[PDB]
């Protein structure tokens, strides 16, 4: 633990990014309509405050060296978009790269940090995603990468405007070590894709290679989670490990895969950023994004990422030869404990654990191991497929259905003991007893344990 | 994507180099005769414009510190060779090393970049191959290697002469990351040899070791292709991965090995540089170099290297214990798709793929997966062994037989739909159907798919 | 061998640290009571001189930039604690980090080395544990880490006060190479835990990965010993490999595990620092800490760490799939030899060795291989469970029971031949004969061999 | 190839070092007696010119900062020893470390390069072995190690005295790349030991790990040879890979192991430095050192290290689980070829090769593959055990028995075709025929092939 370097990111950020679906194809209308839609679906009031505009937004640089927004896509300027967003209680996020160009080939900020930082402040920006493309060889050791990213960190501070600073260097040069003191969140891997396990030649580093020299992209959900496992210890209040935007609602993942993906991202205190097209979001995906129970885990005050307790490879492998089972446990602020039984195998299986395994750093005969604990299924009481369809199809309102965090912070709700945030009690676990369930293929059992 | 740093290399370079056969043994006559021969065989007009003179060309340095060409080998100077080449519509390329000496022990350019750059400009040079021998410990991190190669990059720019800058550092210190902003192409491995699979003690890094600390040489064709697989994502217009000169016509590769080698080099957008002795070139090798269909893939406008979709090891291993099968797919500018089924096994085998595998980043129900595609064998209509022999034996002319890119750029030919550039339609692939062929040992099936 | 850079640490340091049990929860009273208790139990006079106060002791920094001790925990200041300790013949140790903050988030010493060094001298400090948290990207190569730690090394020297300088960078950037010239001891791994073999996701580097890029913590006893194995050759008089505080009396290790852990730590010349709560220490653990025989090995004059002679994996694996057997041998100053037969297997087993294996660098027919050697069980004559309980329960005094090193240095005792420091002779080993024993699961046979 | 940076080391150096047997225990008498003995046994006139004094020779530094020789060991100074050596036609070599201290703890030369260099010149030194102990963190990248060793390289040059500069950094930071331009030879691994295959915990890097981060020591003969295999390509006239002093006559290697060890060291163009006590040298070891045939390979003009053609692991493993077979081939200056069939297996076995395998870089139908070659056993006509005993026991003189290179350089002898230097013709190898022999366990078949 250390204080937030800039007072922001006391919990992981939440919001939305246009990349995963719209890529370069962007506009003022797309952004604002989507913003409205996110607000209308009640996701904004769940915490999804950040509207993040990605790459391909500028047209070039003007006479003063300052950045110029592509007026075809943005005919009123950027600050105009910020204002619309602020008026609807959103926060506004923009994109750049710590290099000559951005990953799509547009002007980059390397050596031009102050001008660009000021441009973002001038256009009333709250959040900067800062990439790693075309960095002119300014990487390869922790020090050199640290200074390149400190440049913009300092540049933003100089503008006097509070800006949530999001590093996007894919974990290059061991970012988990040096991120906290200059940033609020750092990407720790190459880009995620809508694949749960699939290895990819574009993502050469496997799950064990947290110190990757070619981060790449099209990395699977399990590849990134596996890379993040040891990094939890270097995350905390004010500085988080970023496992990339959520793929829930994107591509062709199963409901089980989407739950597992969303739960784990929340349990390791990763930024929860919607990658889906909210105007073309399916019901099952929508109810996953809106699971207040799980969001509460991610938004835990004085957040601590969960720890992977064990991992075994299984003979039940998928079409890609992948198959492993995992257990994760983690402390919660109010004395509770998160537990995940993760079945990455190709077949439905029984999974089990004990109190000894759950409270991994507790000695024999200690309170936690000698007490009885109530088990809450965090996935219970999820918005059903019919209700979600109705809300998405504008027939119903989200009001009264989805938990409102604007009305009542997650911390408050936990203090008040909202069944809304704790899921449903399905039983209890006692010393010398075993917790057992059936966990679907590529699925999860996700519990919150409370003392009896 | 980013713009070409110097406006050159909008497609991968094509041409010829004396090293693979003649090594140090060089002369004005060898160069000029070969140039004429390349022109006469019609290869020049296919795109093979660059005549690259390699090592062992200088005799020392003169009183002014400037380089001096070995007058026994070059009695008229270098600019005299340039002129002959320009007159015959060739472009002229020379060699140096970012070190104290060249790999053969001749004067090197380290710390003497401006003088040497100017010398090349003064002798009207269009292309520089810039090696990595005797670099005085100026390597080991990306930064230090970047600055060493930037030195000459800057030095060439200062001369005001357009020069195609070809890096030859064998991928040391992760060149794929930093090459684009200062160069047009970069060697990404140690030297190739006329072996398809053979591991070599002089090339200690295997196919998976793209981050190699001892690049070495005598690396097999499959060793280099395997190293290049993840690097595709860091190549594009103006900056290419260089998998070293072609070994087609050199050594004792089979026809199938030569086709596979040539196709893959083209599909990953590698420089296509003839390493063969064109005055002693055999028929089968000649027809491979002259396959307009395959060159069109390499010379695709807005070029994107193909992606390796899958790779499996097989029990059919050769004399060296090597045996793997690969599938590669890649987007083409006009909406087409390149597909390669690569049999690196020791035995002829059936190979298969689907549309789902071919369009690897396409969601279910999307156009590409729901449409029907016509399959074109890119190796059809190749110059036969009799015709090629006749052309090489001067009995026939290449004119009217080989596609003339000078007369009609590859892009135009693709727009005009020249059967010359598309191969022969052998069928079509529909959703839920499987594409199946028989692929020879160490051979390839190489397709272009067009929408129906 | 090289002289001690500062004249201290001629043998490995011994003492106690509050972290392993009390963590942040500390006070003047806790420290002083514990000090008294350590003295009363006779451990002080065995060599456990250093009372090391860990993290969470400061409240902030004062107006002059100097450090300020948290007056709630320390209402008389630090020098007041030093004095009480000096008066009772203890030495006083404090904590800081070569970073912006300490690992618990309190003021760190990076860039503020002189002020902080002076503060420690002013408060009459004898020992500094200097951590690696929040180091602002000042790591990644040996050189950069070396200078960061040299900064404080120099800063302490400037104060003119003798200070035992203990590095705590977890072996990052190959500390064993550069530690000796600027420090007395260096942590060579991430934090130990009360687990003998258990792999942990928070400690990603296994036993073979001595060059670890994410040191982590919760590393098992065998994980750290395995990492230390090759490092012996870079330790000696004045500069030692530090395998972290002893876990004897902490958590739930078996008696056999505690003996193995304690013996090995001693045999490799690691600092012997009590991590146990001495006010809640159990009998068996107490008798282990008080084994004069084993301490004599650690405190050997002109100390040389032992060498691991062999290591095999066995099918007798524990609940964590871990199971290996090891033999270690090491020269002693008086011509004797330490031998350890280490059974990390899950089952009791016979273990054997010869003189050829014991004297691993001795040629055939040399004196050591041709002589006969007496075998001394170093674990014989250990304080029994009844006597220790009595001493801990204040019924008996340690005086007359525990060896007094203050009264008679270990070297003297070895010269005088105290059966107290040599254990019990259990037999002899002759050329061509085999030394065989039964070694318990997770246990050790620990011998001193003397010439007949 | 590149010229020798200083004109020395046109062939690998030959001589003797006191370390392998006498370690720190040294004197003027030991050195001079040994020198006389080496001369009397006729080894000096075989090329063993360099008498290298190792560590533990100085007593401290004098008032001027200059080095002071330990007058108990050297009561006449060092130049006095040089003179005795020059008078007997020897060359004199001394030791230092690019660090604060030497490996035994005596004054080191880091930051004091000029004074020390001048001290060596003043005492008429011809050769410097320059170690890597206590280097104050000045390693970790190629550049930093390069400059540290360039310091002394420059310092020696400044003295104007020709000095053979021998690097001893154990291959740290890829020395094979940067050694040539500043040195004559570089250690490429940790210290050798009298073990043929034995893995050792003090030498953690295996045979494949040429890029070692903890070089260590007590590395086996096969461990070092395996590390050196890829490095041949970076050695040549003026700059050689050093595989450490010869262990022939030291410890308890078999005659077959000693032959294999000596042959391979010669074939890869390593320095041939006697590590044995020449006053206690056994017959079989003596005849190995004196095999003119094999020395001629090492001392080949325009020397090129041999290439390992293939390597397979065998089921015939020794007590340490080690067992591999190797074939090495290499070009010789006069057009001949060295061939080694190396049996690292535990059992005697038949080994075979063809001309295609021997001439690994020759195409089918080329002269070398189509010609017939005469096979010469390089180990034939070796001094027998009786004659060697007599010479060592002073009964006979070496004169007329051992080849005299002082009288006739190896190059001359090869030109004159001395059966003395070629071994005995045992047959011939023709195209499509197989060369087969029986090779002993841990033994070698070592051939020179000549065209018929
Ligand atoms: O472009 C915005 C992108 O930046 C970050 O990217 C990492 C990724 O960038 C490139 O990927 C893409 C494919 O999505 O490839 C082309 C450029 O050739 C671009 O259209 C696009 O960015 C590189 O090709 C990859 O090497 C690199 O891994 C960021 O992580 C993304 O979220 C996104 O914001
Ligand atoms: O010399 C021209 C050569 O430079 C580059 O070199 C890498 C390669 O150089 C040396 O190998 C040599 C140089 O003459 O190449 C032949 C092999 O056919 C050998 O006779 C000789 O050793 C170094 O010795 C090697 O370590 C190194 O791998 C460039 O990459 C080549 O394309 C070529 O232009
Ligand atoms: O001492 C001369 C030695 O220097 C080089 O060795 C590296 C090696 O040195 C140390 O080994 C020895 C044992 O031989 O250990 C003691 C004290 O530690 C010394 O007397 C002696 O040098 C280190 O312990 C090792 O870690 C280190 O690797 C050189 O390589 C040798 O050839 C020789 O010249
Ligand atoms: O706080 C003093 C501590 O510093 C060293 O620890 C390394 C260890 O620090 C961090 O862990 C901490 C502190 O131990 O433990 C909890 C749980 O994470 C946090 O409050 C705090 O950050 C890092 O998280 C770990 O990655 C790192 O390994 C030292 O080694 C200890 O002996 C102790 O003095
Ligand atoms: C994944 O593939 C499924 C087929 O199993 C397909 O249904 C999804 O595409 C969506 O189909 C919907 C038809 O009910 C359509 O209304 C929706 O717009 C479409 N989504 C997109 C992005 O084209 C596929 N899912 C996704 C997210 O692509
Ligand atoms: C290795 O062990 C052999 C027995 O296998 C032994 O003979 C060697 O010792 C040497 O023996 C010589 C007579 O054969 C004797 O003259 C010599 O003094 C002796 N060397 C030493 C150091 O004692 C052993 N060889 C070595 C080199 O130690
Ligand atoms: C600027 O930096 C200081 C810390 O030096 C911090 O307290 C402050 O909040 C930062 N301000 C902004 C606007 O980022
Ligand atoms: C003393 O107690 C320990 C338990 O901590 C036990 O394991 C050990 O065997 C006892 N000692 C003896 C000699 O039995
Ligand atoms: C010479 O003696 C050695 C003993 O070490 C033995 O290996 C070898 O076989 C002997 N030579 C002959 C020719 O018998």
């Amino acid at each position: 633990v250390s204080p937030s370097y800039n007072g922001l990111g006391l919990t992981p950020q939440m919001g939305w990014d246009n990349w995963n679906t719209f890529a370069c194809d962007v506009s003022e209308q797309l952004l604002l309509d989507t913003a409205d839609r996110i607000s209308d679906l009640g996701l904004k009031d769940m915490g999804y405050k950040y509207i993040i505009l990605d790459d391909c937004w500028s047209s070039g640089r003007d006479s003063d060296g300052f950045l110029v927004a592509d007026e075809q896509k943005f005919p009123n300027g950027m600050g105009h978009v910020a204002d619309h967003l602020h008026n609807n209680s959103f926060l506004f996020g923009m994109y750049s790269s710590a290099g000559e160009y951005t990953c799509a080939g547009y002007p980059g900020s390397l050596g031009r940090e102050e001008e660009d930082a000021q441009f973002f402040a001038n256009n009333r920006v709250d959040y900067l995603k800062y990439a790693n493309c075309y960095n002119k060889g300014q990487f390869g050791t922790p020090e050199i990468s640290y200074h390149r990213y400190k440049a913009m960190s300092d540049a933003l501070n100089k503008t006097g405007r509070p800006v949530f600073y999001s590093l996007c260097n894919w974990g290059q040069d061991l970012t988990f070590y040096w991120g906290s003191g200059i940033a609020n969140s750092w990407r720790m891997s190459g880009d995620v894709t809508a694949e749960f396990t699939r290895p990819d030649s574009r993502c050469p580093c496997d799950g064990d290679e947290y110190d990757c020299k070619y981060a790449g992209f099209h990395c699977s959900i399990m590849n990134i989670l596996n890379k993040a496992a040891p990094m939890g210890q270097n995350a905390g209040v004010g500085g988080w490990n970023d496992l990339d935007n959520l793929e829930v609602g994107v591509g062709n993942l199963t409901d089980d895969e989407e739950k597992a993906h969303f739960s784990m991202w929340a349990m390791v205190k990763s930024p929860l950023i919607i990658g889906a097209n909210v105007n073309n979001l399916k019901a099952s995906s929508y109810s996953i994004y809106s699971q207040a129970s799980v969001i509460a885990i991610n938004q835990d005050s004085n957040g601590i990422p969960a720890t992977r307790v064990w991992r075994y490879y299984v003979s039940d492998t998928d079409e890609y030869g992948q198959g492993e089972i995992q257990m994760w446990s983690g402390p919660l602020d109010n004395g509770d404990q998160v537990v995940a039984l993760l079945n990455g195998g190709s077949v439905s299986r029984p999974m089990n654990t004990t109190l000894e395994e759950i409270f991994f750093d507790s000695n024999l005969g200690s309170k936690k191991l000698t007490s009885t604990w109530d088990i809450y299924d965090l996935w219970a009481n999820r918005v059903d497929n019919s209700t979600a369809s109705a809300i998405l199809g504008r027939n119903k309102t989200a009001t009264g259905i989805l938990y409102n965090a604007t009305e009542q912070s997650y911390k408050d709700g936990l203090s008040k003991n909202d069944t809304r945030l704790f899921g449903q009690k399905i039983g209890s676990l006692s010393p010398n007893a075993i917790l057992n369930t059936t966990v679907p293929a590529h699925g999860i059992a996700f519990y919150r344990l409370r003392p009896s």
